[PDB]
């Protein structure tokens, strides 16, 4: 279930999480423009940029957290807050956020493995619903 | 406290266990010998290795989850059961495991940050000792 889940994820952390963040780039092409960096990058040029592997573990340690804190897949309205007063995150809205999920999910559909897929998707309704609530347009 | 330590670490998680390892392979040099390609080699070799911040990582992230599925610094039976099974740690003994533990202590009594070094310290015991209750030499 859920809570596996963050187990496997957190097992391996800064390879799923490097995977998770690209198919959710290379779904959503245009998500790329916020990660400067990375513009005319190949996905192996990315893995060898010290701020590509920390960024995307540091991302995804910090999900872990908020999703491991939450009741039922119902996050923490403070961690909503956290992400929301980010400065890195001052320009995003709550679309952003739910392409970032659908983009998980279908990893996690397509892998050899079996997550809690459906919860995964939850989870990310009630993020998105929280980060709304917590200012984020 | 011990909690805290377990985000504070998972915060910066290749960092620290990258120097936390390195720690313990300086401090007990012929514990090298269970690994491979890592003699002859000054720190910052190491850590242009392929594989050695992978390796640290991969490790620091199982230990995390064992400390944070503790309750007061005892660890699960099955998590002390993975580690002797697992085929990587087929030929170590107890010991193996107190040198590394002495080593994060010290790094951890030794650094800036406020870790909780005694909670630690008394984990890597009582880790040893479901090590030893579950089977390991
Ligand atoms: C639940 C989802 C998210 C979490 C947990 C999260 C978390 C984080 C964290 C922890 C950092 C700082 C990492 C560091 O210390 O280097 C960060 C930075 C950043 N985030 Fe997010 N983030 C999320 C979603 C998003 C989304 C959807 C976007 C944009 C589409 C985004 C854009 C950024 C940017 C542009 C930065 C700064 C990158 C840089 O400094 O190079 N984040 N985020
Ligand atoms: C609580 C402490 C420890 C944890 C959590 C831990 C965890 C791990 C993990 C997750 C792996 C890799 C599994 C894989 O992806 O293939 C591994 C491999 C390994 N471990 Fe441990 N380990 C610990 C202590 C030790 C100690 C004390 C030693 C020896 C001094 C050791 C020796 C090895 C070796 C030789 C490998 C195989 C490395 C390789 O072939 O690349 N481990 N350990």
């Amino acid at each position: 279930g859920f809570k596996q889940d963050i187990a496997t994820l957190r097992g391996d952390l800064r390879t799923y999480a490097q995977d998770i963040f690209l198919a959710f780039l290379n779904k959503y092409p245009d998500e790329r423009r916020y990660f400067k960096n990375y513009v005319g990058k190949s996905d192996q040029e990315l893995k060898s940029m010290a701020k590509f592997g920390d960024h995307t573990e540091k991302v995804f340690n910090l999900m872990m957290e908020v999703a491991d804190r939450a009741t039922d897949c119902v996050p923490l309205a403070s961690d909503a807050n956290t992400l929301v007063q980010m400065k890195q995150h001052s320009s995003l809205t709550t679309g952003n956020f739910e392409k970032l999920f659908v983009a998980l999910v279908e990893y996690m559909r397509a892998s050899g493995q079996s997550f809690d897929s459906q919860s995964w998707d939850r989870f990310g309704k009630n993020l998105v619903s929280a980060l709304s609530s917590a200012g984020m347009k």
